[PDB]
């Protein structure tokens, strides 16, 4: 059960503003996109 997540090229890691943060013009649109994101991938899956 030690098992540590490794960084590499193929994971890319984004920063999700909080609540609190998420009223910036310019993280507004990234913070509606992840919350829309958020349901759309866990409930209609991928198209793939």
């Amino acid at each position: 059960p030690n098992l540590s997540y490794i960084i590499g090229k193929d994971t890319w890691v984004e920063h999700w503003p909080e609540e609190d943060e998420c009223q910036d013009e310019e993280n507004q649109k990234q913070c509606q996109d992840l919350g829309a994101f958020t349901e759309s991938m866990v409930v209609f899956g991928c198209p793939n």
